[PDB]
């Protein structure tokens, strides 16, 4: 009887969003602009298709699900993607544009994007927007530093890993969806609903990323992600010691297959997949208060799509 | 007859400002804080005496010259110094905390300070403050990129050099003094007066810095500053070619004394000193509309002090 039993697939999501996404991409091009040639060249290299990405998609779908009557979500989407791009540039120094243009330029163009995003925020003329994004971006910075601290630390806890995911990835998604609610003057209940959707969706996406690494860039650098940690926690004495050493010394690739084996035997990747599935469902469940629309259906489909590669 | 004929000296300026400056330094300590250990350690290393510096001094003197009735200038001073410190950290990558803690951490803690400064701005509850500082910080980023472009470029013009000084140094001073006017709800005329004071003061300070380099860190890196450029422009054919090559190749120290000689013969350092003197006087002249007070006298003394080492 239910003709719309299937969740919305990616092609339909992307077709639905396309007019908004192309408008975001155009705004990003016009906003990347400065008189300074190097900014324009590095900018082109890193953000020429910036409006055609996941965080802008989320943002425009959220705003349309909330019946936005302006084009302020195009500005918001560009802000969010500039924050993401600035973060990426800076993270690749501390670990690409920095390989191509140097650490220095990548840092400074990161700052150019970052500061420009705040200038765009000011055009929205909302102190609440500034509060939300200044809080979010400070959290991101803290999360990136916490991540850098955890590197080579085999005593990293599950809670600390999850705090890194939350701060460095999920918080920006959470802000984007909350801000769609702010711009459209929604109730506290609806704002909370959208905030939770973003937070959990972003969590799902990062968990899946960490799974797909092993399904070993992280291994190489001594990065303690959940699959590697969980394998260490549940492995036999020799397995645990191999992984501890890999984390401390970065020599994991010399024991690549034994480590991958430990992950299989302990169900470490499975456990991480379970956490991703949970986040995805929590995101979907958060949208209960939201009015039905094709944009709501797209947000639900995105949550399904986030964990598709993992089932 | 005039018992106060002498401009206020540095000891009197610093004594007058000390209660405010110690309050700024305390706020900076409390605001540097996070749960993340590395932020607290790098933070301590770079900003533990941040409230005892030139930009906070300027800011608190400006606000008191405008009869501020709150302590919002302590927040402003901390914001300005966080912006400066974040910039410095980032600039030292692209060229110290990065030598000590690594490029990566220095970049990210820079971002922590930067984003925290915006969170502090939000506490001032003024959209105009956010507009001014988002504009200023984007200008700084652009200026830092323009500087990086000019490096090793012997065709850099005087106008381009001055644009770098204006964007990378003077604009932040200009914002600080303008913002003292914004916080104390001054007229447009008084705001303009304070803005100009900061702009010209910051210009003076940077010119003096560039003079004092030669009075050869810049030489080493192919940096085209006014003294080196002017020497090239006015030197004989052999002198000009030596300096052109030094800029392009960074081999200037192999011709250290001939270059220094060219600067002497051409009056290149003198010409730059003349520009610094001019900026200093323009700053003093901008304060004409400001009500008399000991804080006004301190601002005037600071402008004199800026160029003292050069006369
Ligand atoms: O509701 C707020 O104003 C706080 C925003 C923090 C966030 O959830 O992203
Ligand atoms: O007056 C304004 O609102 C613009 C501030 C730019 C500046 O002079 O620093």
């Amino acid at each position: 009887e239910n003709l719309y039993f299937q969740s919305m697939d990616l092609d339909h999501i992307l077709s639905l969003a396309e007019p908004d996404m192309l408008a975001v991409n155009q705004l990003i091009q016009k906003q990347v602009n400065s008189d300074v040639s190097l900014i324009n060249q590095l900018g082109f290299y890193i953000v020429n298709s910036g409006g055609k990405r996941l965080r802008p998609l989320l943002t425009v779908l959220a705003a349309r699900a909330l019946n936005i009557q302006t084009e302020q979500h195009h500005t918001l989407a560009a802000i969010i993607e500039f924050i993401h791009t600035a973060t990426l540039l800076h993270d690749d120094v501390v670990d690409t544009a920095n390989e191509v243009f140097g650490n220095q330029a990548s840092v400074l163009v990161g700052d150019f994007l970052y500061t420009r995003s705040f200038q765009m925020m000011v055009t929205l003329d909302s102190m609440r927007v500034m509060q939300i994004l200044s809080d979010a971006t400070n959290v991101i910075a803290e999360g990136e530093v916490l991540q850098l601290m955890n590197c080579n630390d085999p005593d990293t806890t599950e809670e600390s890993y999850m705090e890194v995911i939350y701060s460095k990835t999920a918080r920006l998604f959470e802000a984007a969806t909350l801000l769609a609610g702010v711009l459209t003057k929604q109730s506290e209940a609806i704002e909370n609903a959208m905030q939770d959707y973003g937070k959990y969706l972003g969590t799902a996406f990062q968990l899946v990323d960490d799974i797909m690494d092993y399904a070993g860039d992280d291994l190489a650098e001594g990065k303690p992600t959940l699959p590697l940690l969980y394998a260490m926690w549940h492995g036999n004495e020799q397995q645990t010691a191999i992984i501890r050493e890999a984390i401390e010394t970065g020599n994991g690739m010399d024991n690549l297959t034994p480590i991958l084996e430990t992950m299989e035997q302990t169900g470490a990747l499975t456990y991480t997949k379970q956490q991703a599935l949970k986040a995805s469902q929590q995101a979907i469940d958060a949208l209960s208060p939201i009015e039905e629309s094709v944009y709501k259906e797209a947000l639900i489909g995105l949550a399904h799509i986030s964990v598709e590669r993992v089932a």
